[PDB]
């Protein structure tokens, strides 16, 4: 089932998300499965559960082909919950990122260009991951959702602000 | 004759504007009339010459009844050129600003409680006033434009920041 997706400005983007303790059932399955199916819908890149106004630590992400990044590298199709992450490295890296809470928008944003991150896929195992560049930038946005954060409180540079069909700023 | 109001992310919205030099002539008069219709058909209570993509030191401003701001009180309608702003005090204000250039979206924003503002009026006369509240703020907003700068650089609280229609945060 297709789930709204709340915009900016909802109150409920802004919670600290608490942790998923229903692995292995079939309402985390189902929960989930709407996810990749409404993330697929809005030709998402990555979803957080609070985007869709459920309070959990939880994130799909992933895809082949981005019809909003053609440059992009295929990411794996991934659900992870209870993400917890760390920055392999200082390196910094400037990257456009939207997001289907703000539509219309994009911003130049600085993440780490080297993660680990940790959790568990919805049946419970746990995943472990090593990520760079994109991969690892889709995962750092979508778990700042997780904490009440969006990207516009990560901008440094406001002249990369704008929407979609009318920027030229070249990165 | 109505023009278009150019969106964040144009280049054009991010210049320093030059200085109005046309005081008192027909093509001023005429570009200020386009500003005022301009202003009036998008229902905006401030329109600065760089949102329509003329660079110049220019802003009109004002309304008695505002539609988007229901509770604010009557802004004399006003055309301004080679604005220069002081602040009488440094008390700052929040205050909820949008921006026609940035369509479907507003936030919190600390501005200068009192402010006094010089320039002229487009038959060149001299204006000169002191401000306060609602009247100030569009004023400073109106200026940001004419040295390139957007409100969402002054967001102080990005909890604030969202779209129109879903926000329920309570100043
Ligand atoms: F525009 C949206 F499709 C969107 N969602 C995202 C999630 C992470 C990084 C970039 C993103 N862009
Ligand atoms: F939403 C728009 F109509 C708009 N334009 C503005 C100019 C100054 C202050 C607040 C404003 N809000
Ligand atoms: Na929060
Ligand atoms: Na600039």
């Amino acid at each position: 089932m297709i789930r709204d997706i709340i915009r900016m400005g909802d109150k409920r983007l802004l919670r600290v998300a608490p942790q998923v303790t229903n692995l292995g059932s079939a309402e985390l399955h189902a929960l989930v499965s709407d996810m990749f199916e409404t993330m697929g819908a809005a030709h998402g890149v990555g979803l957080a559960a609070p985007q869709i106004a459920v309070d959990l630590q939880l994130m799909v992400f992933g895809f082949e082909a981005s019809e909003r990044y053609p440059e992009a590298p295929a990411v794996p199709l991934t659900a992870l919950a209870n993400a917890q992450i760390e920055p392999l490295s200082d390196e910094m890296e400037n990257g456009w990122e939207g997001c289907l809470s703000i539509p219309g928008l994009r911003a130049v944003i600085p993440r780490y260009r080297y993660i680990r991150y940790r959790g568990f896929a919805p049946d419970g195992s746990p995943i472990e991951r090593e990520a760079e560049g994109f991969h690892a930038r889709v995962v750092q946005h979508e778990y700042d959702h997780l904490v009440g954060r969006l990207y516009p409180s990560r901008i440094e540079n406001f002249d990369t602000f704008g929407f979609d069909d009318v920027l030229s700023y070249d990165l």
